[PDB]
């Protein structure tokens, strides 16, 4: 049925399973169909990409160390904050941007709704300004 879209655990919106057709039938062979995205143990997929996010509309409470909807709290991003991130990750439900604070901790912001699977992510309602 599917080749590699599996992750039997409930991290957030896992076990949705959308893969097959011809994605790993003959195997990636130096060409994964997930694009530039790499997989994380939580089921999250992430790609290195530097872009900017200017927070606005609302102060966004961020998650630290791991992207989930029930992920660790204690990071809150105020509006008017210009965040230059390096990690773009998909935790099914939102797209999360990974950035590091001066404490050396990895903080993730939920930024906008995103559904889908790497590379094609379907955005929804945004709560900030992507730059």
């Amino acid at each position: 049925s599917n080749a590699k879209n599996y992750m039997d655990k409930g991290t957030s919106s896992s076990t949705v399973v959308k893969d097959g057709k011809t994605s790993s039938a003959s195997t990636p062979a130096t060409r994964p169909v997930t694009g530039s995205w790499k997989k994380n143990q939580y089921g999250t997929w992430y790609k290195p990409e530097n872009a900017t996010f200017v927070n606005g509309n609302q102060p966004i409470v961020t998650r630290i160390g791991s992207p989930f909807l029930n992920a660790p709290v204690g990071g809150n991003l105020p509006a008017g904050a210009t965040i230059v991130y390096d990690e773009v990750c998909i935790q099914a439900g939102h797209i999360w941007i990974g950035y590091n604070a001066y404490n050396g901790n990895r903080v993730y912001c939920p930024v906008r709704t995103c559904q889908g699977v790497p590379p094609n992510h379907i955005p929804g309602v945004a709560w900030g300004v992507f730059k």
